[PDB]
Order: C-alpha cells, then structure tokens, then sequence
C-alpha cells in the first residue's frame, strides 16, 4: 500500500496507572488507573485496529497475515513489535522478560521481550531500577528471599529525553513519576519477582513468577553499551537511539517543513508532541499528539510541516 495506516489505541488498567493518558494525550481511558496504551499492537491480548482507509476496522494481525505487502513482505509468523505509552504514576513491579528461546519453551511460543524506553517526561527525582548486584543465581535467590532490594537492585536517575535499552534477561522496573514510549518485541511475557505486596482492583495480589524470573535472569548483570547519533537536515533533527537485533528506534524533531523518504520495510510512528501536516503526492494527512501510525513499504516520499516530535521504529 501507499498511504499512512493509523491505529486506534487499546488501553490496559494497572494498579500503578493513572489518568495522564487522558490529561496529556486527550485519550478516553477505561479507568482512573490506566497504566498502558497499546499504541501499535498486534498482540492477541489487545491488537490495534486500523483507524482509516480501505482497511479501516481490520486488526494489525489481519494486516500482517493477509496483507504482508504493507510490511514489505518481511518474514515472521507475527508482526514483530509492540509500542506502548506508559503512565507510570506509581512504581511498577520488579521483573525480568525472557528471551525468545525461554519464552517459546515456557510460554507456548510467545516471543521474548527485549525492549527499550524513551522517557517523554518524568518528575525531577525520577528513577528506574536497572540491573542488580548478584554474582550468582544462588546469591540472587538469597537476596530476593530476604527482600534485600537495597543491596540487590541497581538504580539509575532519569530525566526527560533519556533512552534506555533493556535486553531480555535484565532485572528491571520503571518507577513512579514517568511518562514513557516503550518499544518492545510483540510479547506479553513477564516474570515478576516483587510487586510491593499490593492488591489489585479485585482485592487480590498480582502473580509473581520467582522460579521463571531467576531462570530467565542474566547473572551477573553487565550494563550493555549503545551509541547514539544525531543528524539534522532542513526542518528536522533525527536522533538514532539504537539499531539492534530486534529494532531500531529514533526521534524526529520537526520544525518547519521536513522532506522524508520511507526506505525501510515499514515505519512505526508515534506523535508524542505537537502537531503537523503530512503531505505526499496530492494527499494531505493532519498529525497530532497521540496519533500512532505505520508508513507502509511503498509509502511515497513525503513532507511533514509543523512543530512536532515523533518516536519512530522499524525492524
Ligand atoms: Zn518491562
């Protein structure tokens, strides 16, 4: 296809969620404790539906299975990624995501969940939990059992604009006061080790997966290294956050009119700030904060005019 494919958001309630998705993006949310917006999703538990054009109403799964041409004919049983907006009002659980092998073996073919975080906004003293100090799996087990979160967990102070890559196997948790654009593999495989003994809307504690978390966790933890790059042309500054095995993620900072080309299999796009006008051939497409869309394989060269910021990804 040759035109933008907009996606209608799906929402998920979370004990750590809030109303920021409605307050900052104008979204109609399910509850006053909404933690996640599954923005570009083909996950069975909450797939995005096409919001416009000839495919309006179809799910991203139906597009992947029946119209792979849209995605440049790339291989794979399922659309590979999942993009979310996260309203981390309170702390999320301490957890680890398995890799493709472990997930497939223990979660019935589910993909692993390597992911990354772009911090859109956050409070002044915001942090994240990333990595740990255990030198062996027996030590990790011991320190988790004595709830020595202070000696075990490693914390990183964050600020708006930060980017963190989270390889599967990484013990982590986003903490209270953060608004995040999370790009991850198409998976919902999560092993929690601690959830602060909280109760959900139904008065029941959330599930923990101690054994699986320890099995999936990388020990010892070693901080990986990613090199960012930035380049600018007329009307746009592009920051390249990562070009990894599972995805490449970028930030487009537009001011004025930028000339673009879609030279990948497809581009996943989220407008996180401002508004603008996308023009291609004789067509016009208004863009605004909160829009999520895919630019197909055959998308014609286009321009975006305005003051807006998008986070974009591709495989
Ligand atoms: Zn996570």
């Amino acid at each position: 296809t040759q035109s933008p494919i907009f996606l209608t958001p799906v929402f998920k309630e979370k004990i750590w969620g809030g109303t920021a998705l409605r307050d900052r993006f104008g979204y109609s949310i399910p509850s006053e404790s909404t933690g996640e917006c599954w923005a570009i999703s083909a996950h069975p538990k909450g797939p995005s539906t096409v919001a416009n054009g000839p495919y309006k109403g179809k799910t991203l799964i139906e597009l992947w299975e029946e119209h792979r041409e849209v995605f440049g004919g790339v291989e794979g049983d399922r659309f590979p990624l999942l993009t979310k907006l996260l309203d981390v009002k309170e702390d999320t659980s301490i957890k680890v995501h398995p890799d493709d092998y472990y997930a497939g073996e223990n979660e019935e073919g589910e993909l692993g969940k390597t992911e990354c975080w772009y911090i859109i906004d956050c409070k002044e003293n915001a942090e994240i939990i990333y990595g740990h100090t255990a030198r062996s799996k027996t030590e990790l087990v011991t320190m988790i059992n004595s709830g020595d979160w202070e000696g075990l967990l490693r914390r990183i102070k964050i600020k708006p604009g930060d980017f963190y890559y989270v390889p599967s196997g990484t013990l982590h948790a986003l903490c209270k006061g953060a608004l995040v654009l999370e790009t991850q593999q198409n998976s919902d495989a999560t092993y929690r080790v601690y959830d602060y003994d909280r109760l959900d809307s139904n008065g029941s504690p959330r599930e923990l997966h101690f054994a699986k978390a320890v099995n999936a966790a990388t020990v010892p933890h070693v901080d990986g290294y990613i090199d960012e790059s930035t380049e600018s042309r007329k009307g746009i500054t592009i920051k390249t956050f990562v070009q990894g095995e599972y995805f490449s993620v970028y930030k487009w900072d537009i001011n004025g009119e930028a000339e673009m080309a879609q030279d990948e299999s497809f581009l996943i796009c989220s407008v996180i700030e401002g508004s603008g006008l996308l023009k291609y051939e004789d067509k016009t497409c208004p863009l605004k904060k909160g829009d999520h869309f895919i630019l197909p394989a055959q998308m014609p060269d286009f321009t975006i005019k305005g003051t807006c910021t998008l986070i974009v990804s591709h495989i």
